[PDB]
């Protein structure tokens, strides 16, 4: 079997059995994170050493542990006691979410805060949010969660329509104490409901839509072997799954006539921060590190046929571990299907009298995740022409607050008295590059304008310049849409028939990067978000832009410290980190339920093939 | 019947009969352009005065004429003799293309130029290209075409693979004389063939693609009445067709519960220039004004089911006039169909236990045109959420030249000895705005970053600024992807339930604009291409960014002269002109046939609706 195959229920069980036997999984221990480790760089061995990394939390306050287990040999490879005050807290546990609402329900100052607003505690829902790193010395070394209240008029009510502004509570989830309850003042609680399923708000559902039936009478053009290996129209890859990153793509390759050519060794969204631009003390601490703190994969939804994924769909049901080490299957968590993508090429030649047309197609691999009010769709597309594309679809319910009577420069009004703080959804794609092998380099291409004059001019000429990024310290790049700036990852030791280095060009959307002040806490913890492109020399432990433990951890430990090593990236084993995001100034059309908005990036062949790779597509 | 209905064969015939009777269509006269005029602004009349604008060329050298005809009353409204030396030549005629190859075949210096390259004249194809305005005083007032030779080894051979560099011929197409033959030197003629249908180049066609069947068992959700009026999922519009602009969209409106709301009065691609960045005297004069000089609509292809348009397609067969005034039908020239567009909205709420998912859909209206080696697909999309989008799909065969042995800073190598000059495809969208009526205004929105400090700061706040464009002179805008710059067209006299002006936000791709030196001839003739956005006060005669007669006309007569009137655009009948384009540095993958590359723009509701307009979509 393949070493990139998905973790199985039996493997999770083995990790549990091994940790138990070793005395690392007692009744007071909890598994905060568990996932398969990628095979080592020197994988020229038949050694199918299937290893797992596990983060073990202690419910009675003892130091947590980082453990690496070999399911193959049945032993514990290494176990280290963490100092969470130094390196950060472990990712939030699902069971800890419940605790903050339960502890506050019997806290006197919380009750006094609610009584002062004439709110019945049984109707107050508390959103358990991550506690960043701010001015509270007593939080260091302790597992703290912040709570924001939302009123729920009835069981099926959308609480997000009823935010309780001016109130925030800090809660120590291990010692089970409420450290603080801050009340800056009472704000009216928006009364209007935001129930998108209630026929009074929706009105009569339209009857005008006729069905669209998309079928494949002969089945799909792609084959799946080994549970997760995919073969489609010359494309070859392995679809992986990690509780923290979500869908991970391994060994992306293209079959260039007999020769299977590597393009990307590993591709994943390694982090995604959601900073808020509201300066109010009630939410100025709000920054979701959906990947780092919550673990996106853990919240993957089970997708339904016809609703979530349309067409001839083949599903992948990834297995995950719960807090006790028991296997938990995310049924239908990954959708896979191919779809028509219009015209690929076309020409009607007058001189030869030949009329030519070919259709394009794309392979889709996606999963959706839900984190509180937020729902994100992750989509990877592979096109016939060699193009690779990623698309994030952001939907769900927008995070609310109260709209101040005087107005606001950092909040939008969605309904009477109801506001939505300005924010960004910034993603970090970690592209472990293998353009025809591991000897890669990155070039920055800028369009260059020429002056009219003596040197060949009528004033029509324009050119292009390419500078090679040689060392990590000069590999922190910013976009420039004015000069058409793109980046080419090429292999200097692999040339095409014109004797030029084969490459792939990265096209960014050029949306703004982190807007927070460069001196802020979020700018330090999410430094990667301040630049469009970073290139590092590969290393086994440099997995995340922010570091291993994001939860309540200070900044720097990620990309800025990697880059400080100033390694050579000119024809080396490199990793491209692309930052891309959406700046969300909520509009009326986003309430009560948000229609999809998208961001992404694509990579296109740049002299990779000797000619058009789509000359062999038939006319169906 | 509707006054925006497509011109009919019977109407073309009437225009011919009327011009003949009036003595304006003698045997020596030719129709260079003919199209329906849009109803006047004060269309509050039952006067179905169907008028046509006609450009009449004289084949014996007499002055051409501009004529307006009323098919309704059966009379000639106005006829003016043009001074083509002042205002420009008429658009190129199809019959004139043939002439340049025929005249050169018997010209001695052309024959001597071919003999010196050992080329058989019967195998030399001459591409009839538009003559811009350069340093030749003898061309002014005369109808000139430039010719570039391409060798065709056999009838079905792709001549574009065999360019004859170093040779250019100027030809006066009316007097039928060859004014010049320039030979700067012999260049090897690339021998390799670029035949994408030859099984030796394509190899064995892949058998791996399984069919994808897209059907609508109950037919489409849209209805067509009056030949061209469209009703679909609350959207309402008229699909027009003009020989010069191609598909034109009229009266785009959205049905907001009982109230039909206007969004765009008229939308079209009013021009598209293709400037070349090769400084060589053989092509430095090359700039296709596909819309202005050739007339895009005239070259619209007949689209085939399953190849060009997939799904349940309804076609529109626009009628055009030939050079003698006879009707010519472009069979299946416009495709129309709706298609699934993934997830529209989705949320799985923990607190209420409700799981919600809705699918998105888009209405597609497209046509393809072929101009020499170039093929462009024009697509207009309408989404359920109120979003409007345009997409240009550029394909065909890339314009070739010889690749100099020493190399080039303005040409890419596609094959041994074969080159492709750098160029741009710049489009101009003319959006005659009607956001809830004709009282519109344009605002420029920039993201604004805030400094950490006293005024509400922890360094997380960020805002947005909006400046109103009040007069035409300050309405020439440039993009700025760094600050997330967008433009909102709102109606100050129409507010939503939050008492804010309803609007639509324009999202540009932010690709580079015209790269040519600001002092060049192309920068003058295509001044509109130098800026991303222009807003003008509507006027009946300000139809094109470049003016009425582009062919061999100097610059300025377009947008720069309109804007000089400095009219008020703050809450007025305004027109938005958006410039968007692709900077094409050809790559190996573009040869021998170019896979589709795309550009476009979209407009999204910005507080136009009182809440999400998609709450009534059912779960199919
Ligand atoms: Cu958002
Ligand atoms: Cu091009």
């Amino acid at each position: 079997a393949s070493p990139f195959r998905l973790a199985s229920a039996g493997e999770i069980s083995e990790v549990q059995g091994i940790l138990r036997t070793a005395g690392l999984l007692g009744p007071e221990k909890r598994i905060a994170y568990l996932g398969v480790l990628d095979p080592a760089r020197g994988a020229g061995s038949e050694a199918e050493d299937r290893r797992f990394r596990v983060f073990i939390h202690d419910v009675s306050g003892a130091r947590p542990q980082e453990v690496t287990v070999s399911v193959t040999n049945g032993t514990v490879i290494s176990a280290v006691e963490l100092d969470t005050a130094a390196t950060g807290e472990l990712p939030v546990l699902e069971e800890e979410f419940e605790v903050v609402e339960q502890l506050l329900a019997t806290d006197e100052r919380w009750l006094k805060a609610l009584a002062a607003r004439n709110l019945d505690v049984s109707k107050v829902r508390v959103a358990p949010l991550s506690a960043g790193v701010f001015e509270y010395a007593e939080e260091r070394g302790r597992r703290i969660l912040r709570g924001l209240a939302f009123v729920q008029d009835f069981p099926e009510d959308s609480a997000w329509a009823h935010p309780v502004d001016g109130l925030v509570a800090y809660v120590d989830v291990v010692s089970k104490e409420v450290t603080r309850v801050i009340d800056t003042g009472v704000f009216p609680v928006p009364a209007e409901h935001g129930n998108y399923t209630d026929p009074e708000l929706t009105g009569p559902l339209r009857t005008t839509q006729k069905p669209i039936s998309i079928t494949q009478p002969e089945g799909p053009s792609f084959t799946v072997t080994g549970g997760n290996h995919i073969e489609w129209e010359k494309w070859s890859l392995d679809v992986g799954f990690d509780v923290r990153e979500g869908v991970v793509l391994h060994n992306i390759a293209f079959r260039d006539g007999d020769r299977l050519r590597p393009i990307i060794n590993r591709a994943s969204i390694a982090e995604m921060v959601v900073p808020y631009g509201d300066p109010s003390p009630i939410r100025s601490w709000q920054n979701y590190f959906d990947t780092g703190e919550y673990l996106v994969g853990q919240y993957a939804n089970s997708l339904e046929l016809g609703c979530d994924c349309l067409g001839d769909i083949t599903y992948l049901s990834p297995v995950i571990s719960d807090a006790f080490g028991n296997p938990r299957e995310i049924r239908n968590g990954i959708c896979m299907h191919e779809e028509d993508w219009g015209i690929l090429a076309k020409h009607s030649d007058l001189w030869s009298g030949i009329n030519y047309t070919r259709r394009n197609r794309r392979m889709v691999i996606s999963f959706f995740t839900t984190i509180g009010n937020y729902d994100y769709g992750f989509y990877w597309y592979l096109y016939l022409d060699g193009t690779i594309e990623f698309e994030a679809k952001a939907t769900g319910v927008v995070f609310t607050s109260a709209f101040p009577e005087g107005g606001s420069d950092n909040i939008s009004q969605l309904a009477p008295g109801l506001g939505a703080p300005f924010h960004q959804h910034i993603f970090s794609a970690r592209l472990d590059m293998a353009i025809d092998g591991f000897t890669n380099r990155v070039e920055e291409e800028d369009v260059v304008r020429q002056t009219m004059g003596p040197g060949n001019e009528r004033g029509n000429a324009f050119s292009r310049k390419r500078t090679v990024l040689t060392r990590e310290s000069e590999a922190v790049r910013e976009a420039d849409a004015r000069t058409g700036r793109t980046w080419i990852i090429s292999n200097p030791e692999s040339k095409n028939r014109l004797n030029e280095p084969v490459g792939y060009k990265l096209h960014a959307h050029n949306q703004p990067t982190l807007l927070a002040d460069p001196g802020s806490s979020i700018a330090r913890r999410a430094a990667f978000a301040t630049k469009d492109l970073w290139v590092t020399r590969y290393a086994d432990d440099e997995r995340y832009p922010t570091g291993d433990f994001v939860n309540q951890h200070s900044g720097g430990a990620g990309l800025p410290s990697y880059i400080a090593q100033d390694r050579d990236i000119d024809g080396q084993d490199i990793v491209v980190w692309h930052t891309f995001g959406l700046t969300h100034f909520p509009r009326v059309e986003d309430w009560p339920i948000m229609p999809v908005d998208t961001v992404g990036f694509k990579l296109r062949p740049e002299g990779f093939f000797d000619r058009s790779p789509v000359l062999d597509v038939p006319a169906n």
